[PDB]
């Protein structure tokens, strides 16, 4: 009967309909002919309608839709575009749009926390040193000595024919990737290019598997300036296993604060090219993807050898065994170091709770199944059995071209 | 318009040009992707589908545009033109069924698509006959543990009349008995089909692994009930290579995975009963069938057996027990000398399959959420491979339950 997508949970046998998708004003990659769900990467009038939509969302969200303060703000926005081509957000509109952006992000399993985000307004920032300061305050606040708090620092928006504010690094904390003159990679192979870029702008490079990179920060129309994070601010966790005593001797570690810095925050048309945000990790990001991907640290074989497994064949399930212990080592060490982390079971459960809230509040929740299901123990988590609708709402986070 | 398909482990890129051959729409639109849903909710069409298929056949055997090619297109026009339908020649049928497997976007086993034994059962007029055919297929496919893939094609659907159907969703299935307190004894997925069996006069067991009888239906007749001779149903008692206690759980699973509720479409013809079988990939037994909360749900028990900390999700008791259960399965199948494939070997081989398909056809429809195993996904190479999904024909479809 209802002509909205029917959404089923195959474990519990329950059924919903996503009506929220009707609100989507941007096309994704799929068509009736073929599904492109698994791919990672798929102006006056145009700006004004995006701005009107957002202001409408704002007033809705405080329950004053249609009111004269709503029609006045609408008027104020169109007046400001009329004469300058852009406009600006009130403080509390930025706070709402930034949260709304996290809320709308289809690939984030952490959304249950969407309403608990600290928004640092940094639209006054006018230099690269100042960005540094702002970022340090961020890390300091967000890190909070282990008791991690979600936050986002918002720098000034794209302006017409004026350079963007850009953080070159893809995350605020990143280990160096040193290309060897024997093809291989020392450190994190994900970070090869940014390392090369830092060195070229005059960083004296280290030599280790876990060297914290400096920040490359770009004020409008200036070459990027290089900034070393003072070590005492970058909280790391040494990794050790609860029962395998030799795991500590591997000298593996990860940093506490996952802070993404290369995304664009789009709110009602306006684009914030430098709006770094952070939360806390899910255990599989480090334990499974970062440490075990063949194209990352790739420690799987090393660990299984230590665990004395048969690596000559697949049917020993040697990879599955080691993956689990590496993950268990991530959880145990973070717990021991009193640093916030969430395991993939706890995390997905809370995402199911989120789906139920959003069903009630908005009529659905855009979700990307391939990304919400964790990279180990998929069907062991309730999300695997949950059909999901994926679509682009706004405000949003967006990828953007690398500044170089 | 041609999708760029990337492998993020190796950084290699291809292009799907095979998706341009799709003639049937999927559930996605530009507005929203519905790729994670399980079910998707006359003389000119049949004639053109028919044509396209016959072409696929002659081109397949390189005789395209030739003598027997034009003259077979005539046989088909003639036959539809005057009877509103037509019939397939055995070899064309053999080709269609191989191709429907090849086109199956959710199948990880397609490296094998060319090795398929095809039984023509189109001369069947009775559930009786259907059964005899069903037993031959089982005997053949099972081959004393050395599983061989097979399909058995019963007569096509027909305008005037009811379908030949096999009511059971698989050929071998364990009973599910809904007990006093809304509990379930045995396989919870087969409560409905156990109930139907009981309605049509089957005396039920009361164990956890009671092989169900088959309900087979010939057109417009009530279904009939047939009991598989226990010797034709090869079963593997599960044990663990190091945990001596695991066998005491009394767990087991059947060797032959043979699907029987799926419709086979070839050149616009529909085959409502065409059971097919190959061999299990281990995660199906070890992870979905035994650990799914709405299946046998053995995860907690194993874990307690393993003296693991059940109190908390962070001890990874779920993941640990799951690995050992999947191990017990491979060990057991290996010990009983019955074909099985782990999810590492399977996906490795599927990768090779995408490579052949790339050279051979310009693409391969695949369904990322089904190709990636239910545990240890990113530990397998398919996890890092982008994939295009779309519907090619010949095809397997779902069809409504006949009751
Ligand atoms: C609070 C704890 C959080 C957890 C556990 C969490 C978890 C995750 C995970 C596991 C992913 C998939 C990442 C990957 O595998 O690469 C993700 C994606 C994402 N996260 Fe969250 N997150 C959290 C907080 C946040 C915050 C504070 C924001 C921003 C305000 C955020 C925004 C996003 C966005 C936009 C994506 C999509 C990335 C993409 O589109 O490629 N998350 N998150
Ligand atoms: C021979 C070894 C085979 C292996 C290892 C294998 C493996 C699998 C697996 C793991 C699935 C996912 C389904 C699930 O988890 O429920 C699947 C799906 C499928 N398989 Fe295969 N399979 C094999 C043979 C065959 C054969 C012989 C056929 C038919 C000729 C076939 C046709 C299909 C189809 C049509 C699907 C998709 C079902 C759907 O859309 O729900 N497979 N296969
Ligand atoms: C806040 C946060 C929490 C968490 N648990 N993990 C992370 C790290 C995972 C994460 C989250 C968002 C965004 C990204 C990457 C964004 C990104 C950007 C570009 C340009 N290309 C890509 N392929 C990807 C990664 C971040
Ligand atoms: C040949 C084969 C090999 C293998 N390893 N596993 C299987 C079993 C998995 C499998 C494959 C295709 C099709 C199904 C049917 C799933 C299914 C689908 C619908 C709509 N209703 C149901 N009751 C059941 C199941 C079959
Ligand atoms: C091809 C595939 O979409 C790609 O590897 C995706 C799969 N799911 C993912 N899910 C998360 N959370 N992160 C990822 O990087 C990926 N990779
Ligand atoms: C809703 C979700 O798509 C559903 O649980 C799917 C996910 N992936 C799967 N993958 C396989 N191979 N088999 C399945 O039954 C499923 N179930
Ligand atoms: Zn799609």
């Amino acid at each position: 009967g209802p002509k909205f997508p029917r959404v089923k949970n195959w474990e519990l046998g329950s059924i919903t309909y996503d009506t929220l998708c009707a609100q989507s004003q941007q096309d994704g990659p799929c068509t009736p002919r073929r599904c492109l769900g698994s791919l990672m990467l798929p102006p006056a009038e145009q700006l004004l309608s995006q701005a009107r939509d957002f202001i409408n969302q704002y007033y809705s969200s405080i329950k004053r839709s249609g009111s004269q303060a709503h029609e006045e703000r609408l008027q104020e926005v169109e007046a400001e575009v009329a004469s300058t081509g852009t406009y600006h957000l009130r403080e509390s509109e930025l706070v709402f749009g930034a949260k709304q952006a996290w809320r709308n992000a289809p690939r984030c399993v952490g959304r249950i926390q969407w309403g608990k985000l600290q928004v640092f307004d940094a639209r006054d920032c006018s230099s690269a040193q100042e960005m540094f300061t702002y970022i340090c305050n961020h890390i300091k606040y967000a890190t909070n000595r282990g008791n991690l708090r979600s936050a986002i620092t918002v720098f000034p928006q794209r302006a017409p024919g004026r350079g963007d504010f850009r953080i070159w690094n893809s995350q605020l904390v990143r280990y160096a990737g040193y290309r060897q003159q024997d093809g291989s990679v020392r450190g994190d192979p994900a970070n090869v290019e940014i390392t090369e870029l830092c060195i070229q702008h005059g960083w004296t490079p280290g030599n280790g598997r876990f060297d914290v990179l400096p920040l490359l920060l770009q004020a409008p129309d200036e070459a990027p300036e290089l900034f070393v994070l003072p070590p005492e601010l970058v909280l790391e966790v040494p990794l050790e296993h609860p029962t395998l005593e030799w795991f500590a001797a591997l000298g593996l570690r990860w940093y506490a604060l996952p802070a993404v810095s290369n995304m664009l925050l789009e709110i009602g048309g306006l684009e914030f090219s430098a709006a770094p945000f952070s939360g806390w990790y899910m255990s599989t990001e480090i334990g499974t993807r970062d440490l075990c991907d063949p194209h990352r640290y790739n420690i799987l074989e090393d660990v299984a050898v230590c665990m004395d497994l048969d690596t000559r064949t697949t049917s020993s399930l040697w990879k599955d065994k080691a993956a689990v212990e590496i993950n268990l080592a991530v959880l145990h060490s973070f717990q021991l170091a009193k640093v916030t982390i969430v395991d993939h079971h706890a995390a997905t459960v809370s995402f199911m709770k989120h789906l139920d809230n959003e069903q009630k509040a908005r009529g659905g929740c855009p979700a990307d199944w391939a990304w919400i299901v964790p990279p180990i123990s998929g069907s062991l988590t309730p999300v695997f059995h949950q059909e999901m609708v994926n679509y682009i709402l706004s405000p949003a986070f967006r990828y953007q071209p690398d500044p170089w």
